[PDB]
């Protein structure tokens, strides 16, 4: 596998629910990066030599994820709720000595992003999410036209072993098919060939195949409960924020980014991005154009 | 290879202008055809057709597509296979044997060619029965979190072709057998007689027949949506006395009551639940015989 971040550091940061790999490069605050599904921590690798200039950047595998290790789950899923993966990321930080820091997330560490946001709020400075809206909202607008376009969500979230058996047939068309269907241009184009083979060997493993199918159950599940608690009870995010959206992505084909954040955040600011949604990789100028202004704002 | 569950039953390969339906054909008295729908054939009929065998003339038909009929080649829209078009496709089969006015029988997607063929030509029915089916149009507009995780292969199966198709041979034998097991009551396949699922079996391992199941269900995101659509705005409602019935553990009724919502499409409908899963002649053969027996005579 070649190394897509030339003078970054690697390193492995135990936690209690088990190691978490990082990439570590720059000087200056520091800058926690997650990647989404089905990606690795390689989705950053054009956007990170940019964001080192200014930022001590921490570009980590997801608990479970590339080569973070694998908790065993449960009933409840409960090492793969967004709400788990907060606390084992902050534990990750701490032990690097980072208690206070800022976060941006892409697609499933956007997910995790928010909730670390309202469960911890205290441990951020400033928070960027990616093409993403919140879970509950997902749900909420699961429609015809909606359950046709995200099939995944529901498919994916189908009790074990039923989407793992269908996906261990070829695990190679599924990985490239999400790949290049999320995209503009509707192939596999955007991306760094490179880049592709760290998906593709990360999604072989039948391993990872049922931690991303776990996390998929969590979404469908506790995720959606405990987003549901923070609506009706009217809590909002109030950690200075950023919403940064793919003109053709997957959430504003649900509804307006910008409306529904101001809903769940109290101090939000949004853009689009042309783009599909893998906007560090379909459009990295401008997605790292966009995020070193926000974080180097105040 | 494969057991013959229907004794004393003919079998009839019966051609129409898009490809030959096969049938097995046993009773005498009034004609009544029987569809079955996913993922089965039409021995799915098997502990149910000889009872109304003692009083009608029975016909059953494997859906266009399924089984042993014959696959007619599918388009952009998935034309052949719309309940419009499966409809139009029965009634030329039946007017083969002679069959213009017929009672009729339907489970799972032979109960929505059913309801379709109501709908656009009533006058061809006496008495219609689906069996633990709501108007596909009525799925989509519930469509809501808890429906979405329940049907998801409504969602799934009418992706753009590979995806389904592809993912569906990375085990074909367990798919089918999950399927069965997941919509019984008992959760497992101890309902079904071994023999039955033999047939579905190998039927479910023909990739061509495959895809013509994710072509029903393309269908089924779309053109038959939009048919339904029509009627709904315009008012349109059965004219021919039907019967509903559902399982008490079914599809039909965890997110609506059935009866409730068919009157909405049906001017004289009674229902029943049935002590079963989604699959009533083989969950509970007795009671499903019974009410389909009192409500055709």
């Amino acid at each position: 596998l070649a190394d897509l971040f030339p003078g970054f550091g690697s390193e492995w940061i135990n936690t209690s629910s088990g190691r978490i790999f990082a990439r570590v490069g720059g000087d200056g605050p520091p800058l926690l990066l997650l990647h989404g599904f089905p990606q690795t921590h390689v989705m950053w690798h054009r956007v990170a030599p940019k964001l080192a200039e200014r930022f001590k950047v921490i570009v980590a595998d997801l608990p479970g994820y590339g080569w973070s290790d694998m908790p065993e789950s449960d009933e409840q899923h409960t090492p793969y709720t967004k709400r788990a993966m907060a606390k084992q990321l902050i534990e990750a930080m701490e032990q690097l000595g980072h208690v206070h820091f800022a976060l941006a997330g892409h697609d499933r560490g956007a997910r995790v992003s928010y909730r670390l946001a309202l469960d911890s709020p205290g441990r951020l400075s400033k928070l960027a999410v990616l093409d993403i809206l919140p879970t509950y909202e997902y749900w909420q607008r699961m429609n015809r036209a909606y359950a046709l376009k995200i099939y995944h969500w529901s498919f994916l979230a189908q009790p074990a072993p039923l989407p793992e058996n269908l996906l261990g047939g070829d695990p190679d068309f599924y990985v490239k098919a999400k790949l290049a269907s999320w995209t503009r241009a509707g192939d596999l184009s955007a991306f760094d060939p490179r880049a592709v083979e760290h998906y593709r060997i990360a999604f072989a493993d039948p391993m990872r195949r049922h931690v991303m199918c776990e996390d998929y159950r969590a979404g469908a599940y506790a995720d959606f409960e405990h987003d549901k608690i923070d609506v009706e009870a009217g809590n909002k995010i109030p950690v200075p924020m950023l919403a940064l959206w793919g003109a053709s992505g997957i959430a504003q084909s649900a509804a307006t980014p910008l409306d529904v954040w101001r809903k769940w955040a109290s101090d939000v600011q949004g853009a689009p991005i042309e783009s599909g949604h893998f906007l560090p990789e379909e459009a990295p100028d401008q997605t790292a154009e966009a995020l070193v202004r926000f974080f180097s704002a105040a």
